[PDB]
């Protein structure tokens, strides 16, 4: 059943990345690997490390599709609170075109 949508509007965006922050300088790529994937499959993972060297409490994680992404987000972001931080984990859809834009130039 449920065949035939005949309704295309505000269709979802195009991006398989997720920006995670409010992390602790203890966890490792692995920890975040299993944890995340624990819900929705992951395509790639890359921990962020500022020039200083010590993790900046951030990392880039990708998923197979949107649905899965949201699952991990709600299941993670706003759920627990990384050690040290007072605010629940922060996981949002990572953007690609930040600097660029249709700005009237």
């Amino acid at each position: 059943g449920s065949s035939g949508s005949s309704g295309c509007l505000r269709q979802p965006p195009s991006h398989r990345k997720l920006f995670v922050g409010m992390l602790n300088k203890q966890q490792s790529e692995d920890d975040v690997r299993r944890l995340f994937e624990a819900f929705g499959n992951i395509e790639e993972c890359t921990i962020l490390r500022g020039p200083d060297g010590n993790s900046k409490g951030c990392a880039f994680v990708k998923y197979s599709s949107h649905a899965e992404a949201q699952a991990a987000i709600n299941a993670l972001h706003g759920s627990q609170t990384m050690p040290g931080a007072s605010s629940s984990l922060v996981v949002k859809f990572a953007d690609t075109d930040k600097e660029s834009g249709p700005s009237s130039g």
